[PDB]
């Protein structure tokens, strides 16, 4: 899990890749819904 994860609505996903893997191990996500998503992993 990705500790530094609050709020990245958009705030890149490129940025957000590094989170989404921290989160799901798999760093492909896009901002959608307010919301860094990712693709599944």
């Amino acid at each position: 899990w990705c500790s530094t994860c609050l709020d990245l609505a958009c705030t890149g996903s490129k940025d957000c890749y590094a989170p989404c893997r921290k989160q799901t191990g798999c760093p492909n996500a896009k901002c959608i819904n307010k919301s860094c998503k990712c693709y599944g992993c």
